[PDB]
């Protein structure tokens, strides 16, 4: 998927990380891929050239990378769906959550059903050029009912208070036991 800076210059970032094996979240440059532990917090990186409006709101998705699987929504499997680990804010179904904000909103989409978490654009802090938002997938890759070893991306779209696109962009997401191991050898 084509990223779209935009008017507003949006794009993500992400801290470096490694490749150790004991590493729960980490990101490669190269693959434009995170690699995760499941329902650890991922803190992802928006960065603008310019302020949006006020209002702006993020929206994250995720979609299946490879083209036969791209129509199908993302969800969690049945055995995740039903283990009751929800925070009494995202439905559980939803494979993407947020954290440490107040003010998500878990949406399903009326016309293609698909799942997303949106959250409102904030500037960056104090002497900050980043915003950070927390993200946490529920799900593993290899989920059999759920994602079943097929990869997926992750959107991130910047929109105003209309849900009209300002920004885009993307990643590729594997959920695993070991993250530090599968990145390195992907790589
Ligand atoms: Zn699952």
């Amino acid at each position: 998927q084509k990223t779209y800076q935009g008017n507003y210059g949006f794009h993500l970032g992400f801290l470096q990380s490694g490749t150790a094996k004991s590493v729960m979240c980490t990101y490669s440059p190269p693959l434009n891929k995170l690699f995760c532990q499941l329902a650890k917090t991922c803190p992802v990186q928006l960065w603008v050239s310019a302020t949006p409006p006020a209002g702006s709101r993020v929206r994250a998705m995720a979609i299946y990378k490879k083209s036969q699987h791209m129509t199908e929504v993302v969800r969690r499997c049945p055995h995740h769906e039903r283990c009751s680990d929800g925070d009494g804010l995202a439905p559980p179904q939803h494979l993407i959550r947020v954290e440490g904000n107040l003010y998500p909103e878990y949406l399903e989409d009326r016309q293609t059903f698909r799942h997303s978490v949106v959250v409102p654009y904030e500037p960056p802090e104090a002497g900050s050029e980043y915003t950070t938002i927390h993200y946490k997938y529920m799900c593993n890759s290899s989920c059999m009912g759920g994602m079943n070893r097929r990869p997926i991306l992750t959107i991130i779209t910047l929109e105003d208070s209309s849900g009209n696109l300002l920004g885009r962009d993307s990643f590729e997401v594997r959920v695993c036991a070991c993250p530090g191991r599968d990145r390195r050898t992907e790589e």
